[PDB]
């Protein structure tokens, strides 16, 4: 742990200098912009100075974009591995040599230094023995740029770090330019430097035309990620704590309410819908911190206070009273459910549907330890006093949880609220969690009124058939969040199918006559058993399917973003729950359990049915898949089949790479963008054929008088504005 990390924490502003000479001609550019390290991202605009530029921008981009090292997102486990941050207030020499195939070469000469708020890298360029009919100066160069990773070792000779990387250039023509970078970084302080072991930085760019700017220039949006080494297995001690804490008050919140399960209910609804929505819109500026402290603190009073309404007699002594608690139950809960959400999936970074399975497990055990309170509790004192007891093990988590929880701190986002709910995504989402809720709670006012006039049965006898519910809700949480973390393009599928389910069991819950379906009690212990499967199914990868909806929307990543996501977990929860069971007494006084069954089942059929067409019209993803290659003998001919969705391929290009086992992934054919032009590797030319169907959006390669030396997994590129290959198939010629 550098000095320098402290120093990084938020978005500090960049400026850039470069003076350059390419065979006899100087040129010189420079700009500004603002780059973060909390988690990685760098944006770069680029002005030229002299008015033309002899060169391509992407040239360039490896000095300019490349050049700032420190804006680096490292991960928890390699903050020792991190030598740009190490001395980085005395600033550092990137002195590199650029060397491209069969054109000039380039020597760079950066110094980096921080100046205020304001870091400032002067470079200066040496071009040599470019051709005038090459790619270079001919300026058969696309306007893209691809993603990179770039290797790091250490050096303790100069105490600095040595690199060794090979970029990629996207031809016009189709083919592909190959430029191998060695840089030297040297520190200029006097203070201790961190000498690094081996590790990775991927790179992944995105360039840009300001729309207004007339003189020649370049918006570079840069985002970079570090690895390299294994991670041990081992969790943190920020992971063990948070989880430990997480599972402990959802467990006392299941057990104080095992015990105690028309205009209250309209004033409860309304300010639980309150209290989560303002509450978690404000979760940057008050404190996560103080919010997980906030709101077992509260309720654990409402486990002290319900014990002391015994006391007064009815009237304005105990109704006014009941007014008072709860507003601390629904705010309290209210309070930790969003808090508990917000401090989880930041410990939890690429784990999130996978941890709510556990802690919502956890709380399945609650109601388990329901006759436990009827064990020695109930038997002592009855039901004056056993509610102040188990209320200091509750307010005993205090010092501990005070004391286990981190600290975090993020600056309050500027998107409004709102936008979030203005998506179509988001609208039909809510639909789901306000349908899937109201299915829930119809059944606990209306299941025992069905069994009392039908079977008969003593309501005690009921409560045994809410545990053959949550039997099953315990089990299916953690393995639907098992399989909703490692497929996320399954989690859409996951979700609707869990619905519709949950229409079909509800339809024969309470059969119709139509139906002419005899009930008895083994039928609903069964029918009843696979709504637990259905309900687990759908309730646990709908917050990480909000949370994948807003990134992809052009929200940050963080505290920020989290808390407002998670602040309508809790709200469109409660919008079930009002016009579930007060619109579910209206219904029951229509005609009976026999259609209240049914007609509240269409409403989640009709749930399903309507995000369920919205996202299979219109999905749209880039993914390319490869299929065909086997086992074919030396002389024969193949063919290849690239398949491309999310995009057209009429007007981008494709190319195609091969890997030999062992060996550096190499470059077969391209096509260009007009198809027209096109270009193959110079061992293979004239026995391979490109080909396509623009309209059928496929490419095809055709493969003459096959070697043993072309057996290789082939794959297949495109560029979008960020680059994406294909899956890749194994050629093998024996």
């Amino acid at each position: 742990v550098s000095k320098g990390e402290e120093l990084f924490t938020g978005v500090v502003p960049i400026l850039v200098e470069l003076d350059g000479d390419v065979n006899g001609h100087k040129f010189s550019v420079s700009g500004e912009g603002e780059g973060d390290a909390t988690y990685g991202k760098l944006t770069l605009k680029l002005i030229c100075t002299t008015g033309k530029l002899p060169v391509p921008w992407p040239t360039l981009v490896t000095t300019l974009g490349y050049g700032l090292q420190c804006f680096a997102r490292y991960p928890d486990h390699m903050k020792q591995h991190d030598f740009f941050k190490s001395a980085m207030p005395e600033g550092y020499v990137q002195e590199r040599t650029i060397f491209f195939k069969d054109d000039g070469n380039y020597k760079t000469r950066a110094e980096v230094k921080f100046e205020g708020d304001t870091l400032v890298n002067r470079i200066e360029l040496k071009g040599i023995d470019f051709k005038e009919d090459g790619n270079i100066l001919g300026h058969k160069l696309e306007y893209n740029y691809n993603s990179h990773n770039v290797y790091i070792t250490a050096d303790k000779q100069k105490n600095g770090i040595k690199a060794n990387f090979k970029i990629r250039h996207n031809i016009e023509d189709g083919g592909v330019q190959l430029a191998d970078h060695y840089q030297q970084n040297t520190p200029i302080g006097d203070g201790p430097v961190l000498l690094p072991d081996n590790h990775y930085l991927s790179y992944q760019s995105k360039l840009s035309k300001d729309p207004n700017e007339k003189r020649d220039h370049m918006v570079l949006l840069e985002f970079v990620t570090a690895a390299g080494i294994t991670t041990p297995g081992w969790l943190s001690r920020e992971q063990v704590f948070v989880l430990i804490s997480a599972a402990s008050v959802n467990l006392g919140s299941m057990m104080c309410y095992s015990i105690l399960g028309g205009m209250i209910f309209g004033c409860f609804a309304l300010f639980e819908l309150l209290a989560s929505l303002v509450f978690g819109n404000y979760l940057v500026h008050i404190g996560a911190k103080f919010m997980f402290v906030a709101g077992m603190f509260v309720s654990g009073g409402v486990t002290i206070l319900f014990g002391v309404l015994d006391r007064v007699p009815d009237g304005p002594v105990f109704i006014a009273m009941c007014f008072l608690v709860r507003v601390m139950d629904a705010v309290s809960f209210a309070a930790a459910m969003t808090a508990s959400s917000s401090i989880l999936a930041k410990a939890f970074p690429n784990n999130v549907a996978t941890v709510l399975g556990s802690l919502e497990t956890f709380s399945g055990l609650g109601l388990i330890l329901g006759p436990p309170v009827g064990g020695f509790l109930y038997q002592s004192f009855g039901y004056e006093v056993p509610f102040i007891v188990l209320g200091c093990v509750v307010l005993l988590m205090v010092p501990l949880n005070m004391y286990i929880l981190p600290n975090y701190e993020s600056d309050p986002g500027e998107h409004s609220f709102w936008k979030l709910i203005a998506l179509p995504k988001v609208g039909l989402i809510a639909f789901v969690i306000n349908s899937l809720s109201s299915c829930f709670g119809f059944l606990d006012p209306t299941l025992s009124l069905f069994v009392l006039e039908k079977f008969n049965l003593p309501a005690g006898y009921v409560g045994l058939v809410f545990l053959g519910m949550a039997l099953s809700y315990a089990i299916s949480s953690p393995l639907f969040g098992l399989l909703s973390d490692k497929r996320p393009p399954l989690r859409k599928w996951l979700l609707v199918f869990g619905n519709l389910i949950t229409a079909g069991c509800y339809m024969l819950l309470g059969p119709v006559p139509i139906l002419h379906i005899k009930s008895q009690l083994w039928l609903l212990v069964l029918i009843l058993v696979v709504s637990g499967l259905s309900a687990g199914m759908s309730i646990i990868p709908t917050f990480p399917e909000i949370l994948s909806c807003a990134h992809e929307n052009g929200f940050e990543e963080g505290l920020s973003t989290l808390g407002l996501v998670s602040g309508l977990f809790s709200a469109m929860w409660s919008i079930g729950a009002f016009m579930g069971p007060t619109l579910g007494g209206f219904l029951y006084e229509k005609i009976g359990f026999e259609w209240a069954a049914a007609i509240q089942g269409l409403w989640a059929l009709i749930s399903g049915l309507a995000m369920g067409l919205f996202y299979l019209l219109e999905y749209s993803q880039v993914q390319l898949v490869e299929s065909g290659g086997a086992l074919v003998q030396p002389g024969g001919s193949l063919r290849l089949s690239c398949a491309a969705s999310g995009f057209p391929v009429n007007r981008y290009s494709m190319r195609w790479y091969r890997q030999a086992p062992g060996k550096e992934r190499e470059w077969v054919a391209g096509m260009s963008s007009a198809g027209d032009r096109s270009s193959y590797e110079d061992s293979v030319k004239g026995r391979f054929t490109i080909s396509r169907d623009d309209a059928r959006n496929t490419v095809y390669l055709q493969m003459n008088s096959l070697k043993p030396e072309d057996t290789a997994v082939y794959y297949c590129n495109v560029n979008v504005g960020f680059e994406y290959w294909g899956q890749g198939t194994q050629v093998t010629v024996s």
